[PDB]
């Protein structure tokens, strides 16, 4: 399944197809069973940099982005493994939008090569979400702008402070406490 | 002359956009409502019925009505209370061409009233009319009508409304 002609990469992207945003953007636990049952090892190989190959093509890189910044969201929910490869997820989606992916695939799923930039800790990668996001527009310039707001104030997610083992500081633990 | 105001309020929401139009700003809550209060009750009064004969105009209606409600009557029935007046003017603006004479960005402010219009015949018009639209306007549109499909309203209303929450409404809340 190394080559982005892979069976197994198409699976993925027709499994999301068919859950749609339903389940892309509202939390049902069965829908994370499913798409662990499904997709587990899948994930592994592509942290395991097993699949570096399906940067080849449009939708096996929606694939990875599916596998290294979804699937831990859905499927390693409440610990430190939801975050393990959101560096490689960035690492790859820079690499699928220089290769003009993102624009390959629907707009529906665009966003998909996006979410990686608005799920890391840095103003750069914060930055660069909003520009993607502005064509998009309407929610998804809004989601992408208020994970913005949050890295520019605190240089960090305060959420994520628990699992991660991080000293809350006091104006952290004020926007915690207030939502 | 109104004609002035509506295109004012076009503008204020124009250039607002979707950073603010979804958020939860109080400082724009209050910018919104201390520019804009009059013309709403202006518009509930029906004093600026005239403005369907415009497409901006129509529009300004919608923002008024549909909109102001939700970001400048936040947690009471007042959300509410100029939403029949909202869809009634959405079905008579889209019977004029109102929201195809307008670009996708600012044509689903047309469509969100039958979204919060709690009657299943709605909810059903409110999917058909953002369903070119797609992403994640259609998204919201079809969870708004799963959820009133099943109920026949929005259990989130019921403290609101001083309705008294079903067994299956109640566990409807309790999960999610
Ligand atoms: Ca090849
Ligand atoms: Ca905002
Ligand atoms: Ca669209
Ligand atoms: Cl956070
Ligand atoms: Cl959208
Ligand atoms: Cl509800």
């Amino acid at each position: 399944m190394k080559n982005d002609t892979a069976a197994l990469a198409a699976d993925i992207v027709d499994f999301w197809k068919k859950a749609g945003p339903d389940k892309w953007f509202d939390k049902d636990a069965a829908f994370d069973n499913h798409f662990h049952d499904r997709f587990r090892d899948a994930h592994f190989a592509a942290a395991r940099r097993e699949l570096d190959g399906w940067l080849e093509g449009a939708e096996s890189s929606l694939a990875l982005m599916l596998l290294l910044d979804q699937f831990p969201r859905n499927c390693f929910r409440g610990t430190a493994h939801m975050y393990a490869t959101d560096p490689l997820a960035r690492f790859f989606a820079d690499e699928a939008i220089r290769r003009g992916h993102d624009q390959a695939v629907s707009e529906d799923l665009r966003v998909f090569f996006y979410l990686p930039f608005s799920h890391a800790e840095d103003i750069a990668a914060q930055q660069r979400a909003c520009d993607l996001n502005q064509p998009l527009g309407g929610l998804y310039l809004h989601h992408a702008e208020e994970h913005r707001d949050i890295v520019e104030r605190f240089g960090r997610f305060p959420h994520r402070n628990g699992i991660l083992l991080r000293e809350t500081t006091p104006e952290e633990r004020q926007y915690l406490e207030e939502g």
